[PDB]
């Protein structure tokens, strides 16, 4: 039980220091490398609209009858740069509960003019109230935006052009230019400037591998160290995937491996003379001392690893206080965990249901990471094959699409966390105004006493006071 | 300010990839591994139901009353063998909101026939709107599931004989029947199919390393490398903790380091020639090509620790948010911090209790990993001896033994975001069915005024019309 | 769905072992180290009450009211000095619901003596149920505490002299006297005891690096390794950081490194004599062997890294549950992911509000990491220049200085998963007590039916009698 106080600061977390090792190898071979720039130059555009027109007075003329029509506009090149340049919709006025006697802007608007909207979402709602005239309904949808889906860099020609491919979700590219009609999936997409690229000059290290590391005298081919990975550079020819592409020209050489030395063979140097016992020991003081250089750097790696292992336990210890499933988790087991002391803990454990395709087991579902009891029928997501991703794939989706479906985004569905952020102050006053306590017993009985008794008190009042 | 929008997919996570280093040591070493098999061979299951019975008979009466009971089952061993291995439960019919007037249903089955489920979660319910008759509600439940017995592994060296032995809960071996029901704690678990172990032949790389290292001509001994682990088999005896035995046999000899050289001494096998300065150069630029080699692995290590180590950092600092005291656990302080934005905080000092032998300090108690107020007198664990576990240590949690056959837990007692995850939608209700908000005060007073003087005015007039 | 049974067992956790690599350096050059003794010498104290005095002398007069107040005390110099030696508190007498009618104890103590405890915190509690007499309620707080000195260590060159310095929040020196009393925020500090340092000789491993990688016969200067860095030792002045201070001294010095083998030139010392095959191939085969101690120490390095590669991965996908934003973040992108088994995830996309100097956004306010709707309309903090540390900079935050001893704070102002571990109680009682479901109704009108049916009611009573 400590105390909050007045006394604070800010502050901003810096990464902790990784020293290199020492004596790094010289870099001597340049290194083409070709990748995809930053740039948004994509426009995403829709509009719709909603019809109702309704007619009664004799229940059976065909006149009496109430329509609806699915009608989307698909919105110009122009229209959609201004759209961008402006971020409002060309879209037309609304009409609500229009009398149609003398009005018939709902019949001769159609194409949609005048009204710039941030964005709307049309209702369906119909009007069939006079009995004896006509009555139309009219609703509108806008739609407008920029994105930057993830796109792959091809650089296949040997006269070093490229080209990116903007592809859609599962790996698919489509055919996107400027200033040509898409009005594919009921929206309109514009790009600009196509898409750029830059180019750049990298010196690295490279060295030849033996392909055999048993085999003496076996084939050898370069390698090369660029960030993390080392990549083979053998043959000059374009290598890349995603987008960033590296080619390594063939003015550049690598040098060249000599050959493992052995007696009864000629010795590649050829100075005829005599050796002597104090080169011998020079030679080998210098190769004690590249070996101690080198020990040194193993037991700087081996401290750096040992602060990295100290600070991921203390961070694991510290955060399972609020998940108790991570300790089980970590195990491959399946436990739960409550702590008597900051160090101290018990265990618990769990059952696993059997396998399933789905994420319900009669009045049961999954949430928040946990099997709990359910009452809604019907909230249920069939699994399917599911693609794969991982953390370094950079992969910006944003994919363009309209929905017209009845699930909402109610407050209610939120996810961990969330959910206690967004309601903490309604959570808040439902404490403090009802005051939790034995004073409110109307829950005891049904709302039998609130309208009857009351009724009842009010008649009293009526007749008798 | 983001929402819920229209635009989702499905994915699942890949581990990072660590390249290995190039020049591999060769493995031409022979080890003898003896390891348990992997069998569940443990089967669980349980089987409840609930049911509430009510008659209020009216209201203003000592009738009016709701009772309702909480059952734990048996199952035997015919049942349970089926269930195993029809992977679902067999159970009763679920009862909601039966008239007590001709269906008196939840009083003519109690052990449950009829539905074959996966699994079932119950869902309790009670309601006496009806004065006129009677209602009862009931629901039920399931389980069924496997897991593997706690167990280890020995042999001897004399005869290389290997057994299992079966633990308990503190690590003692124990006499366990195969094929027999045992019921504790409410469920019914059967062992079966005795555990059984298994033999290969490994390939590994071994080396000598000397005892004194800073003195020439000392002991050395053969150590290899089988997983992450470097273990001295210089002697031929069986060594192993958990379930997993490693053995090198005597015939498997590993080669012999030759002697440091001298000058004035016989140098090991011998031609004699004379030595040019030509095979000096060749040996000496093969070893210098040998250390660039070396040195080139030595900087991917470095590029991957540098990897994890941005990747953690950018963890931590992300989920800093929840968790208040990870700043100051981390740093070794006590201090809790708040945010101002996505990276910039503040800080704020806390004290700490002395030493104390339980969690319990004069109405306050240590729960969810923070020190709160407490009034429940009798809720203190004085603390006892603890055992140190790692997180790979190869325990399990499910024992076939005989025991208590009552179990009772309740619904408060939940650990961190398990109680936020259970009672989400019961937030969810209390928040939205009273609108929070000043309209009901009913509560500034006792609970007597929504009853007395109701009932006082209902009398009084009607014994005054 | 899982269960949750009577088994149990206490456990803490044990540090992942990091095994040392073989045939370490040789360690044996005289290094000085000072830094400053470790010791509390600083005494932390508090002391408060909560009193409530309520009279409601009947209902629905406007002689009913309830006050609280709370009060915050000051801590003398022989009482808090008591206090540190005893480790425990001297706190007030508890009253708990007393009569007034002739017990108004509540107004006869108000500086506390009689109890001893080791920490104790206040609950409050009113009641004024009782029409007929008077009634108060009374509660007490302690707390005691030690903590370290923010300090900085400092030494000279050319008279060796070492000095401790104590620095203010922004770490500056200040000057603070030994024993006395400071009071500040509701809290009494004591500060005796003023620090001291020590001195000793620690061996370590030295080597001579150059200036230059491949510049032959270039200078050449002293590094060593202490804990987890290289220090440039070339100079023998003292260099250090914080509170620790490193020296090398003039005598003890570091052997000399041979400089390239080249032929035409003589090497070093001399012993002539004719070279042999044999004794060349010696030389080959015992380097050889180095190199493959290098690689075995090389490929234990990669094993552990691996290792702590599969636990971070683990850890953040078990975590990723509660926190939704962690994978987002770990990608630089703005998505929330919910789960719909344990590793099978969906992906939804979000925007972001501009940076700025504040938190406020036109009624989006950024409270708890998340963007939400603002009520409040004054609430907004412009942001500051913000400094920077590390997890391992050594940091105190108490400060004994003088300020204002008024001191305020609210239950309302909690961090993150603070105000749900207070305030489970209250939500549980508050879900219990206030049965949720459809039966209250006193909610769909306003205040005005408290007091006009009660009017009806008393007008019905004098209309019957
Ligand atoms: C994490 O992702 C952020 C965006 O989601 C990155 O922030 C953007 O980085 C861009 C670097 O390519 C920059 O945008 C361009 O910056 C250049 C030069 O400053 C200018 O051309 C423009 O400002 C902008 N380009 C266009 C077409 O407008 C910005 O630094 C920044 N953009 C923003 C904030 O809008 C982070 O860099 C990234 N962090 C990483 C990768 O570590
Ligand atoms: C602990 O981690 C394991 C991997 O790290 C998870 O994977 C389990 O491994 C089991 C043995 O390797 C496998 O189960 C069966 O193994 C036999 C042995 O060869 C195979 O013939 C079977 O096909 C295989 N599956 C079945 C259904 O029999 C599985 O790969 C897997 N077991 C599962 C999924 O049940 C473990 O799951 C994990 N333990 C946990 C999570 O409790
Ligand atoms: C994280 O913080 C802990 C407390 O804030 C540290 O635990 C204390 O470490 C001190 C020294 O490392 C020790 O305190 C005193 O040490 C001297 C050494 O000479 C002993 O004689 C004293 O008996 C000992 N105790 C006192 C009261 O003087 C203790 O090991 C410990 N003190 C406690 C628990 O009260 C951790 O070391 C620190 N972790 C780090 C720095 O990695
Ligand atoms: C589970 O729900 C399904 C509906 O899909 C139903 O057919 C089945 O009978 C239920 N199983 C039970 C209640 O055991
Ligand atoms: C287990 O049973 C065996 C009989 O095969 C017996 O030898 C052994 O002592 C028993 N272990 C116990 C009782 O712990
Ligand atoms: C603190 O707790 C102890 C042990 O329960 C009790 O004897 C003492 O009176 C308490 N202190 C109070 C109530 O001030
Ligand atoms: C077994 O434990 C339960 C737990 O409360 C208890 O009710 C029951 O009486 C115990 N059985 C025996 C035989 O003591
Ligand atoms: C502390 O007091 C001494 C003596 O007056 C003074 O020399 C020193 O500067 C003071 N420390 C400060 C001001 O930080
Ligand atoms: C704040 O103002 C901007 C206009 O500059 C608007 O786009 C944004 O939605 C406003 N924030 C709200 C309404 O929460
Ligand atoms: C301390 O706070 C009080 C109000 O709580 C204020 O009047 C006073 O000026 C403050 N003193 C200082 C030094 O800030």
């Amino acid at each position: 039980h400590c105390n909050a106080q007045m006394k604070t600061g800010p502050y901003k977390i810096k990464n902790l220091d990784i020293t290199p090792p020492k004596e790094t190898l010289q870099k001597d071979v340049e290194i083409t490398i070709v990748e995809t720039d930053y740039n948004e130059n994509v426009i995403i555009g829709y509009k719709g609209y909603y019809q109702a027109y309704a007619y009664n007075g004799g229940s059976l003329d065909p006149n009496t009858r109430v329509e609806e029509t699915m009608k989307t506009l698909n919105v110009g090149k122009e229209d959609l740069l201004m759209w961008s340049i402006r971020q409002q919709c060309e879209v037309g006025e609304e009409l609500i509960d229009r009398w149609g006697s003398d009005s018939d802007d709902c019949f001769r608007d159609n194409e949609g003019r005048g009204q710039w909207v941030k964005g709307k979402e049309l209702v369906k709602r119909q009007n069939n109230n006079h009995f004896a005239h006509h009555t139309c309904n009219k609703s509108w949808r806008c739609g407008i935006s920029t994105s930057k889906m993830y796109s792959r860099l091809e650089c296949q020609d040997d006269t070093d052009e490229c080209q990116v491919y903007i592809l859609d979700a599962e790996g698919n590219p489509i055919n996107v230019t400027v200033d040509t009609v898409l009005h594919r999936d009921g929206v309109s997409m514009i790009l600009k400037q196509k898409s750029t690229f830059t180019t750049r000059q990298i010196k690295a290290a490279c060295l030849l591998i033996k392909d055999d590391k048993n085999n003496p005298e076996s084939v050898t081919r370069e390698h090369c160290l660029i960030d993390n990975d080392i990549y083979d550079l053998s043959k000059n020819t374009w290598n890349c995937k995603f987008n960033r592409c590296i080619k390594r020209k063939v003015e550049h050489r690598v040098k060249k491996r000599p050959p493992t030395w052995r007696h009864n063979v000629r010795a590649k140097y050829t100075e005829g003379d005599t050796a002597t016992k104090g080169d011998l020991m020079h030679i080998q003081e210098e190769l004690m001392y590249e070996n101690d250089l080198l020990k040194m750097n193993i037991e700087l790696m081996h401290a750096h690893i040992n602060k990295l292992n100290n600070m991921l336990h203390d961070l694991i210890v510290s955060v399972a206080k609020v998940d108790e499933r991570l300790i089980g988790n970590l195990m491959n087991n399946s436990v739960s965990s409550t702590f008597l002391s900051d160090d101290t803990f018990l265990l618990m454990p769990c059952t696993n249901p059997p396998a399933h395709t789905s994420n319900c087991y009669n009045n049961s579902i999954y949430k928040e990471g946990r099997w709990v009891a359910n009452t809604d029928s019907s909230q249920c997501i069939d699994f399917s094959n599911y693609k794969e991703l991982a953390i370094d794939d950079d992969v910006e989706f944003w994919i363009p699409t309209i929905g017209n479906t009845t699930y909402h985004d109610s407050w209610k569905d939120a996810s961990g966390w969330s959910f206690i952020a967004q309601q903490k102050s309604n959570l808040i006053t439902t404490m403090e105004n009802t005051k939790f306590g034995g004073v409110g017993t109307s829950l005891s009985d049904i709302t039998s006493m609130a309208e009857g008794e009351l009724a009842a008190k009010l008649t009293s009042f009526m007749f008798g006071h």
